[PDB]
């Protein structure tokens, strides 16, 4: 049994750590697109004004 | 069996190789968009001082 | 044992959940950035009129 | 074993299905935003040339 199976879980949990490192990566996406919308919005209304 | 445990476990390996790549795709996408910000920034000096 | 086995199935079950998470965070910005295609055309247009 | 091996493998199943479908997504992000970025460099080229 547990021969196969500590090494199975001990897969599982490395799965999970590049499962965290993914979510904290896509985060930081999501933050600098955030950004990047607003600037581009804010060039919009800069444009229209002039 | 013991077998299928281990076929498990090379399974999860395939995996984390899938998430790793997912983790580089967020990691360009948030460079390219936080180098777009920048040029964005340019832009609205650009437009301001027309 | 029995248990251990029921114990990273359910370990999985919650993997897939954070897995659908992400998923959803590309395709909301899949569908912001392409907006933002359409806002940038109209900038474009806007500025050759100029 | 092979209750719990079975389920186990079911879940690992639908997990890769899960990770298909979240590299697909963002695989369209991905695509969406090299219009993007285009679309913004082209903006900038036009604001230069006036």
């Amino acid at each position: 049994s547990q021969q196969q199976i500590a090494a199975l879980s001990e897969s599982l949990q490395a799965t999970q750590q590049q499962l965290q490192a993914l979510q904290q990566q896509c985060y930081e996406l999501e933050k600098t697109n955030r950004l990047l919308v607003s600037e581009v919005m804010t060039l919009q209304k800069m444009v229209k004004a002039q």
